[PDB]
């Protein structure tokens, strides 16, 4: 089935921020055994292995904002693999690494469908620009590089000449912001996007929460979804190794519902699970916890449901 | 008064699973102090004591299925206890003991009235029958004994001949579910079971879980209830010393609310506290909070309530 | 802004209960940088200190109530101390301290503020009087002072000739009751009081709470709203170094949704943190947990907001 066709890209990259580890990503998840849970779920399966991230001497600051060129290069090759992936009619799943190849993997998928629509599961907007940004971290301003609206709002940045928006502020929906630093909070009120903080999540439930997400982006006609899943969106407690956590997240079981509810309508045509750093737990449990949740996840992504599955067959006969 | 007049049975039988320990529930449940904390309560408690499970050795597996003739006698000399519980116009309080007892339990209430309702609290469906079952452990099989609509599904099992399938897909209600068997969802499917899974308590919040459950249930006429509490139903978080314990359960709050609204009908007329294994907790820690957990959901099921109880005087005087 | 103009009331007070540590409470919610993080989201802060509370010896108790005349006149002077910062048009923020302040806490904002409305957060009532008592510890025990409707229901009590019932029975709102005793359940229902314990907010979700809760004492006309938050409203894995922890609590989220609510109201007149114990912390960390969640708490009913906060100018400028 479509809905259960992927193509699995290794994104083994985090000069997008300071915290070293997060390159370890699509290594931990793989040994975890990832491709095989997928493959005894009914899913069609390719590999399409860890992209080669060549290292870049020189790449001094653009301002404050750290590593560039790093930055910029790497989401240029996510892009072609992804727009790769996704014209050989498979759903791409991008194993992070930092969220800044969030630019890349959008803008990849775009390629291939400039109608989709994202869905952004994160404690953080990501919407800051090099302008905007107090950290020069380029996890924490994918969003900015990607919106039509902030055209002429972000500089000419080296290694991002590539870039070409292709999203609207009305194409994302964001589902368990807490952290969101003042600039991030003027972009995402003045240009009106679609939100649900953990404020909305607790006023209404993820039951109506995923109602409103995808009636808001799936009214009009059928569209390919991306979900971009930064695993600090879920509390602490269950996804403890990550760069950025912050108290009061989404639980195990709202993240297993959104990740649910999006497989239902059938259309997934990308996803991200990104900022699993697994040199961050406290005790090697919480790195194990972390990796065994963002592949639950996963699963749930592409058919794995709590209520349970059966094949096609007569299992009374 | 009805609603609090009871009869404890303990069961301690763990031959319907492969862990140890779990026949020391009783035990531990009594050590606690429930007798004592019902009575302070405004119960009628009367102990029926421990029922001897005299050793069946020479209980050669039925193809995969362990322990066979040991779980149907006790299950068996069970519903005898049960029946009797319940012509003493008492609610009959089973202490288990794994989840196989629910067939004698269940079998021995819908003896005296035919008419009850079933609500299963658990992360596990338990209808596996002995052919669609791949662990042959029977205390994951108790509800295929148990179902009319099953009846030509189920082997001639030795030890079970006495069972006659007592109540019909419509009369129970699943809450809880998170680990379902392929074989378990085609049944649980094709019969048309009402189930309220972690993806249906996420969606609708377990106030409308229980409005529905209780309507469903009730609304056509009132009847007895029989409640069937697997202490694995709760997240490990409040249940761990359990055998099959997931993750993402109900809250100890969901968990006294399922209870305190069962309650409040006063048409409660069995109940089972089961699946707690003593021997199994990480810390002894685990244990007590497993125990103390046990202890509060059977407390909630004979009128124990959060905004207070009080009894009929003026306090004031 | 009114609603972010702020008097602080330090109460190091801890006789109305037996429990050492509670008068450190104002000194470690001041350490961890309360002030400076109200300064930093736009608030006029101005600190009234830490009242000073002179020793009374041969404090002899009223029957059973332990340090009548302590308890007395720390309120008497709380409500001094309270009236004067109302009277300077600033919101009154108390940190404590024991629970029996909010005599103190309510009747010198009534002074000022007659037509006052009180949200009450705890896992109790504290609505026993000097004779339903069985503790005989004044922090159980402050609602009964000030309710209209106990007048000739509560004796001459040492340290207590000074206070006048401010607040009407229908004036009141609890949120968050887990453990009320028998006598305090009996006036719940006499006197037709509104609350939701955990049992209404697991029924309805925190976000009909806060509608139904400001809906009914807002529903006539705008009216000042007097919040009286005691960490144990909140749950133990929370909250853990307070005075008399209960399970299945308000979780971290419910008690941000509900000062957010608040703050939104713009009609945060009064504010008590209460029941914070340092010494009460199993390890350092279960002390720093509790601080940062009631320093939390405390933000949000001065208008820090999960989903951002921004100042009235141009970020992309
Ligand atoms: O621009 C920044 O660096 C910051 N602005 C809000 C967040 N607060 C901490 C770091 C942060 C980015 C999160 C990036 B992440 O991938 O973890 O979502
Ligand atoms: O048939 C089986 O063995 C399995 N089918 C789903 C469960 N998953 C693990 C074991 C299990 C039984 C749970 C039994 B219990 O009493 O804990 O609900
Ligand atoms: O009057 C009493 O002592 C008791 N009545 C119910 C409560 N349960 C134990 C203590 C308690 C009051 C808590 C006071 B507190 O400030 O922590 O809410
Ligand atoms: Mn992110
Ligand atoms: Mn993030
Ligand atoms: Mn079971
Ligand atoms: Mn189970
Ligand atoms: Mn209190
Ligand atoms: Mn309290």
């Amino acid at each position: 089935a479509k809905s259960r066709t992927i193509g699995i890209i290794g994104a083994p990259f985090s000069k997008g921020q300071p915290r070293g580890g997060v390159e370890e990503g699509p290594t931990v998840l793989r040994k975890a055994g990832l491709l095989e849970k997928l493959k005894e779920q009914e899913c069609d399966v390719k590999d399409y292995g860890d992209l080669p991230f060549a290292d870049i001497p020189n790449d001094s600051p653009f301002q404050i904002v750290k590593n560039p060129r790093s930055v910029g290069k790497a989401s240029e090759q996510l892009a072609g693999k992804v727009a790769e992936v996704k014209k050989n009619g498979r759903i791409s799943l991008v194993l992070g690494g930092d969220h800044s190849l969030a630019i890349g993997s959008i803008s990849g998928h775009a390629r291939v469908h400039p109608d989709l629509g994202v869905i952004w599961v994160d404690a953080h907007t990501d919407i800051n620009t090099p302008l905007t940004t107090t950290s020069g971290n380029l996890h924490g301003q994918p969003v900015s590089f990607l919106l039509k609206e902030l055209k002429g709002k972000i500089p000419d940045v080296p290694g991002f000449s590539w870039v070409t928006p292709c999203i609207s502020a009305k194409d994302i929906v964001y589902i368990g912001l807490r952290d969101v630093d003042p600039g991030e909070h003027y972009i995402l009120k003045t240009l009106g996007i679609k939100y649900f903080s953990m404020t909305e999540v607790d006023r209404l439930g993820i039951g109506k929460v995923m109602e409103e997400t995808l009636s808001y982006l799936l009214g009009r006609k059928k569209r390919p979804i991306h979900l971009s899943f930064d695993v600090d969106g879920l509390d602490p407690s269950f996804t403890p190794a990550t760069g950025t956590p912050v108290v009061g997240g989404l639980t195990y079981r709202e993240g297993l519902y959104i990740t649910e509810e999006i497989y239902k309508t059938g259309l997934l045509s990308g996803l991200d699970i990104m900022e699993v750093n697994p040199s961050l737990g406290k005790t090697p449990e919480e790195v194990t916890r972390t990796v065994n949740t963002a592949v639950a996840i996963t699963l749930a992504c592409f058919g794995l449901a709590r209520e349970g599955n059966h094949k096609p067959i007569d299992y009374l006969n």
